């Protein structure tokens, strides 16, 4: 009571809004990868530099923004990609919020430079000060966007203080673009890390053969045990491969890669089911390994749910479990 | 690109937010009664009436909310609990986002009803339409506040659809208030539902025996195999219970209540260190049985991840960890 109710700083709320979706640097590349596939980009080209803790760069051949729309990239509850509730409760992209890039500027010194197929100037924004003042001028940029995220938490020094080494950051960022690589075979993507190449997955043509990026990605270890699922009821279908159980190993189990609609997520009710399947197969429990995915009528999973989508509730949840259960289980035999 | 970069409706920008904090009926009882607590609540009576679904009252003997501050309470990322960063990074109260009766309003008839020892004038105030309009009229209340829930999800159909049956629904708010009793031994706190006392906790006099309460919450099973822990070092301190492992069953294993600066919290790390005690005990590892309190300098742990503040991190996790691990590993020998 002593204190008043106040609305806070624009700055500092975007600061807490950071704080629950920007945990580490491979966060900011979760959230600008998602961006770029939003806009239909085929070709995403990262750069990072210390870990990401000096600089993400994030380049696409997406549609691009509109001069008009740079400051409102920035602005916070802003978005294009819905405008009603029923737009949210069936979400078809990876974001909704119209709040990352507001919620990274804040913690960070971000930049947005892009320029649409119907532009012949390009553009550059970015905000700055307590109130998150954007400001927009000329630049030179193809069709497409770059992000540039650097000396991220340099204004927030007890987060900054959570950052692990170098080597430890990238790697998480690795492993997020690996994810996110399995998760659109169609898209071509470079990581390179202090200026080198580390590595490139290049686009899978039509009908060309996915095992090869599927390979390059997991291993041929993985690509030698890996058993191809076909399995649909109506608007469920469940693709992807899971290793046989009888040949899996500690290693190989780390490979539990899954996908709703696309995204990537981790379910502890599809893992269930999916070790499940194993256990009743094979004959113990263990960690199964597999790069799934499941296609579900959007209406039937809840995706807003946590701030950087990290979770999902699905609607007729012991259906959902049962139809993964007997696709898995189907292909073990 | 087809659809223009724009600001969400308030309603729905609420919406997006209250599908992050507020999960079930448990969820709206979670953050207000939270509120009553960081009010210097004494008392806090709830009404529910079908699990939640219908009806959610909480009525406490907090400070109040001044009459011009009202509307501000049902604004967005407006707040009396931080003002800057600084305040942000050694939060000490349950509350600094700003946004949980905006997001709660966004969902249901949410009703304020409050009154400050300085007014001789209770106030009454509610949120309505797509920008969220508040209106305020006057209204009979004693010192303190009233929140009224009504309808949760009338408006969002498809979250509707989540809930569970009232008695299921209802669990999980007793198993709330459960964890939130623990917390506060010096709060009273009482429970009905469907107009009839399921629970009340009185609050636990100076000095006065805190067994009373534990047994009357957690059993008279936990009570008796209840091992106290005191144990500190420098700003970290660990207090409360854990059940001897030799005499743990499953039903007792249910009582794995942690909190970390008053705030109830599951950790894996917690979690991790004090099984691992108890495996290095006994002969096996298991899930025990507890009900402990870590107190740690705020600027120790970051509680800024999560929307609903469901999780933490330390920054000196390893440390912590060996922390709890000793103090538990102590009272076991
Ligand atoms: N790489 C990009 N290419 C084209 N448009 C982009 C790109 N990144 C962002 N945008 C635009 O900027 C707006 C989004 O900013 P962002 O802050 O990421 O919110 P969001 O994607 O709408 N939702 P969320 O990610 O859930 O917060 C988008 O809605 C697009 O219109
Ligand atoms: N029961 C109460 N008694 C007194 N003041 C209250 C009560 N509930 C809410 N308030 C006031 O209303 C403002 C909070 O609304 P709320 O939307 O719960 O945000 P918060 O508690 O500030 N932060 P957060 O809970 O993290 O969103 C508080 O900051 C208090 O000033
Ligand atoms: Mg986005
Ligand atoms: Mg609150």
């Amino acid at each position: 009571s002593h204190m008043p109710i106040q609305v806070l700083p624009p700055q500092l709320a975007n600061q807490i809004a950071a704080g629950e979706v920007v945990e580490r640097p491979a966060s900011v590349v979760k959230e600008l990868v998602e961006n770029s596939l939003d806009a239909g980009a085929t070709r995403i080209d990262i750069d990072i530099e210390r870990g990401g803790a000096k600089l993400i760069r994030i380049r696409d051949n997406g549609c691009g923004i509109k001069k008009d729309e740079l400051a409102l990239a920035l602005a916070r509850h802003a978005t294009s990609k819905i405008a009603s509730l029923d737009d949210l409760e069936a979400i078809i992209s990876l974001g909704f919020r119209g709040e990352a890039l507001a919620s990274i500027s804040s913690v960070s010194r971000l930049t947005l430079t892009s320029r649409t197929a119907e532009q012949q100037e390009a553009w550059q924004a970015y905000a700055e000060g307590r109130d998150m003042n954007v400001t927009v001028k000329p630049a030179a940029h193809p069709v497409g966007t770059t992000l540039e995220v650097l000396d991220l938490f340099y204004n927030t020094p007890a987060r900054r203080k959570f950052l692990r080494t170098e080597k430890t950051e990238f790697n998480h960022i690795d492993e997020i673009i690996r994810r996110i690589a399995l998760a659109r075979f169609d898209v071509t993507i470079n990581l390179s890390h202090n200026g080198k190449i580390v590595r490139q997955y290049r686009a899978v043509p039509e009908g060309g053969q996915k095992e090869r990026r599927l390979g390059a990605i997991c291993g041929t270890a993985f690509l030698e045990q890996a058993l191809a699922i076909e399995w649909q009821h109506g608007d469920l279908t469940l693709r992807g491969w899971v290793a046989d159980p009888n040949h899996t190993t500690p290693a190989l189990a780390e490979i539990q890669y899954c996908y709703v609609n696309g995204r990537m997520m981790r379910d502890r009710l599809i893992n269930h089911a999916i070790r499940q399947a194993c256990e009743d197969k094979l004959g113990a429990d263990q960690q199964p390994a597999f790069v799934l995915y499941l296609e579900i009528d959007p209406h039937q999973v809840d995706v807003n749910v946590h701030p950087a989508k990290h979770e999902v509730r699905f609607h007729q949840s012991r259906l959902v479990h049962d139809f993964i259960y007997q696709g898995v289980l189907s292909v073990l035999q």
